[PDB]
């Protein structure tokens, strides 16, 4: 009998495979698609640029949904097959051995934190984990307090497949109540952000087994594992940790075009600020009585939701929200990597600008200034017209001041400027950004010409 343990230990260790490669899901791969589209709006020239982007996200913390709830418990034996990447893992149907568990609730004394389950199953482990929690409650709920641990992840909406690579393939099911309208990001009227909050009170983590065989009960042989499909193509893994508490997916729908909208989000999880938007959230782990999906609310309503779950209420045992898998072979943490391409629509506005040239010196100055203007021909393709200022190539005097007013379709602004000591340079720049107002000046002595470049 003891020889069965040995033989089974060698089949698990004998497996050869590349960890950081089996847990890789490759979505669509698209060919590069750089494209543009331009409008003319009062006071601005705005661009709607559609590009091809790729996202690669690696995570060891997997979400827990109503679809996979029964299959997720400390010590569950799973296959690193296709189902795990869809976050709907399939349990290896096989007998099991003892599973030693530990809980990190505060105060835990001596071996009061360690459990053992003889015949691991969902019901058996939840009851055993829930039993311990109820103990810690009555005896330490009042004296000890457990602050929630936050893991916050956010992104901008650019494809449904893009979101599945950041939060997991199960986002389509869990996020359906969000009804992320996606047509109008490509149209360009709204800017949608998605965020994930994971509020962890306690985590149940399994002690590393003394041997791979320990995770299997009766005289299990290497053979019966091969029938169940346990091999290098699909090596075995076990749920190493399960996190209980609260987790929520929330959407933000904005119309502003600030490139710092992500900063306003981070600020509320503690860089522009003021903004009235619409919100819609779906919550898992709330305290029944008052919870569920909540559409409406303006940031402050949201900030209280992030706050209303800052602490374990202690009304009952928490619900699992996230878990982690590990390889049976070497007891390493399994990473899941999701890669894909997607069409990234972006809106960018160029305001109207102005450049003022001033000369207050007793010295002969000569200016040269050029730029380029984008336009649309009859067919509709983006054109280029190289243009220069009329006031270039002429002599300028003591009290000279002139204002050039550029529109938003202007790039590659060049400034040549020379005086007299023949002609002599005093300043030179290229591709000056189109600031609402920039003032170029000059003054001093012919022996010592001086100058200024300023912005407001």
């Amino acid at each position: 009998s003891e020889a069965a343990k040995k033989a089974l230990n060698d089949y698990i260790w004998g497996l050869q495979y590349d960890k950081l490669n089996i847990l890789t899901h490759q979505g669509e791969k698209l060919k590069n698609h750089s494209s543009r589209e331009a409008f003319h709006r009062p006071g601005e020239y705005v661009v709607i640029e559609k590009k091809k982007q790729s996202i690669s996200n690696a995570t060891s913390k997997l979400s827990v949904s109503s679809a996979n709830d029964d299959r997720i418990f400390p010590g569950a034996l799973l296959k690193a097959d296709q189902s795990l990447l869809e976050n709907l893992p399939t349990l290896i149907p096989v007998n099991r051995g003892k599973t030693t568990i530990s809980v990190n609730l505060p105060g835990l004394k001596n071996g009061e934190s360690n459990l053992t389950v003889e015949n691991p199953s969902n019901s058996t482990v939840r009851t055993a984990v829930n039993n311990l929690v109820e103990k810690w409650i009555q005896k330490y709920s009042k004296t000890h307090a457990v602050p929630a641990r936050m893991q916050y992840e956010s992104i901008s909406a650019q494809s449904m497949s893009q979101l599945q690579a950041k939060f997991g393939a199960d986002f389509s099911k869990v996020g359906a109540p969000l009804n992320v309208d996606f047509s109008s990001v490509h149209k360009g009227e709204k800017q949608v952000f998605i965020a994930n909050f994971r509020q962890v009170y306690y985590t149940a983590s399994v002690d590393s087994p003394n041997s791979p065989s320990a995770l299997f009960g009766s005289g299990i042989t290497p053979t019966d594992l091969i029938n169940r499909g346990v091999n290098s193509k699909t090596p075995p893994v076990y749920v190493s940790n399960v996190s209980y508490g609260r987790a929520m997916y929330v959407k933000f729908e904005t119309t502003s075009k600030s490139t710092k909208v992500q900063a306003a989000i981070d600020a509320v999880v503690k860089e522009n600020i003021l903004k009235n938007t619409k919100i819609c959230a779906v919550v898992l782990g709330g305290n029944p009585g008052e919870a569920s999906k909540v559409c409406t609310g303006n940031i402050d309503t949201l900030k209280d939701l992030i706050q209303k779950g800052s602490n374990f209420s202690a009304q009952s045992p928490a619900v699992p929200i996230s878990y982690t898998t590990s390889f049976v072979k070497d007891n390493s943490i399994a990473t899941i990597q999701n890669n894909t391409d997607y069409i990234e629509t972006k809106v960018t506005s160029y305001k109207d600008g102005a450049l003022t040239l001033n000369h207050d010196g007793a010295f002969v100055a000569r200016f040269y200034v050029y730029w380029e203007e984008l336009g649309h021909d009859a067919d509709g393709y983006e054109t280029i017209r190289s243009r220069s200022w009329s006031g270039n190539g002429y002599n300028r005097g003591a009290h000279y001041s002139t204002t050039l007013r550029f529109k938003g379709n202007v790039r590659n602004i060049r400034v040549k400027v020379l005086g007299a000591t023949p002609w002599r340079l005093i300043y030179s720049k290229n591709d000056l950004p189109l600031v609402p107002q920039r003032n170029i000046s000059t003054w001093g002595t012919t022996l010592h010409p001086q100058f200024e470049d300023k912005v407001v």
